[PDB]
Order: C-alpha cells, then structure tokens, then sequence
C-alpha cells in the first residue's frame, strides 16, 4: 500500500 500498487501509476508529478 504504498505510492505504487505496479504498471497503474508509478508516477504523479
């Protein structure tokens, strides 16, 4: 349960 849960969103910026 952290910022990532894989290939969804590995980034936000």
């Amino acid at each position: 349960i952290w910022g990532c849960x894989g290939k969804l969103i590995c980034t936000t910026a």
